């Protein structure tokens, strides 16, 4: 094996040992495409973002070893994104979030930059940890209703072991 692949291997292999980890925890939630997320805050809204709808949020970002690879927190001001212009783990996690919910997000390398990495700070095959605050929804959110969301998050901790 060359040396590359030893590498990634090794990546890959800490890299999911730091999945299991989160996953595990008593509060953490894990979704079938692999995304695992902590309740930090309930939020009072009431309408999740549509795929295109610009979500104003806080966000601080990390490597599993917790170095801060990005922060709206660090420039003192939000920023705001679409679900569909965000990496997959985003996506996902936006569309099932109400205004005012705080969420630890751990995004598996497959729903985050994969085998390339990004910014030259995020290595190949990086799981990433996410602090991500829905401040709002422009014009409310055209997404799931706060009762679709539950259901589905209530629903996803049932099935857990399959
Ligand atoms: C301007 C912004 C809309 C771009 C967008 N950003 C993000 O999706 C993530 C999550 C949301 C907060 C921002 N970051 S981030 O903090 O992780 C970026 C970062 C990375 C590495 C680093 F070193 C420093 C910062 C992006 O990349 N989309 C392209 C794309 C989509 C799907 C698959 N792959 C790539
Ligand atoms: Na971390
Ligand atoms: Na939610
Ligand atoms: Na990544
Ligand atoms: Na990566």
């Amino acid at each position: 094996a060359s040396h590359e692949e030893r590498m990634n291997n090794y990546r890959k292999r800490v890299g999911r040992l730091f999945m299991e980890q989160k996953a595990a925890q008593p509060d953490a939630v894990k979704l079938p495409s692999g995304l695992v997320f902590q309740r930090i805050a309930r939020g009072s809204g009431k309408r999740a973002p549509a795929i295109d709808d610009k979500c104003e949020v806080h966000y601080t970002g990390r490597l599993r070893d917790g170095t801060v690879f990005d922060s709206s927190r660090e420039r003192g001001k939000p920023t705001t994104f679409r679900p569909n212009e965000v990496i997959k783990g985003w996506t996902e996690a936006l569309q099932l979030m109400r205004e005012g919910d705080r969420w630890r997000l751990f995004i598996p390398y497959d729903l985050a930059y994969g085998v390339t990495g990004g910014g030259g700070m995020i290595p190949p095959y990086s799981p990433l940890e996410f602090d991500v605050e829905l401040i709002s929804i422009k014009d409310g959110g055209k997404g799931r209703t706060a009762e679709e969301v539950d259901e589905i998050l209530r629903k996803a901790e049932e099935d857990r072991e399959d």
